[PDB]
């Protein structure tokens, strides 16, 4: 139920949309971040990445046409039926333009339910 | 960091990076050498470049050979003792994992070529 058009949202109110899921597992989409506390927010930032079965891997670089954070965040992934309900778990890494160091990498844990209007 | 540029890391798998559009979108191939199976073949990747960081991520599945996960890695270039290298952090997802501590983690520091 990782599909292409498929919409998740975390604890933050941060939200993916999945465009795409190509023949080879290619990802396309957009992300809208929601997280108080965090800039880029309300605007949407193209997304690439893999799926592959239940695991996925997407990534978004934080400029776009309003704003700019200046780093990419990296979401690794899988997803879980749970309770008739589809979830994704994951863990991030965020990099930030002009780093020098492994100990300037952000890490993070974010979860994901589907999600429609 | 620049489109047309090999990156050879500490046990010799190589990142060819092919394009980095307007956007800094990325496009290449992996070839992995590390004594994990999925060697000596080319496997697609996907990122962003964000001046000196970098993401990429590959999904381990070819025409040749399949290791059912995708890793990712986070990263930045640096150019110290006259070398170019992108330090990285890497993620790799196993297919059908159900919990994080599943997911494997470690570094790469990848050299110019």
């Amino acid at each position: 139920e990782l599909t292409a058009m498929s919409a998740w949202v975390n604890q933050d109110g941060s939200t993916l949309y999945i465009n795409s899921i190509n023949a080879q597992g290619e990802l396309t989409g957009s992300y809208i971040n929601r997280a108080a506390g965090f800039a880029c927010q309300n605007s949407p930032y193209p997304v690439n990445g893999w799926v592959f079965g239940t695991a996925i891997s997407f990534s978004t670089k934080w400029l776009n046409s309003v704003e700019s954070c200046n780093s990419i965040t990296s979401w690794s992934g899988f997803y879980i039926n749970t309770g008739g309900q589809g979830k994704i778990s994951t863990l991030w890494q965020l990099v930030v333009n002009g780093s020098s160091s492994p100990s300037q990498i952000l890490k993070g844990q974010d979860v994901f339910s589907q999600t429609s209007a």
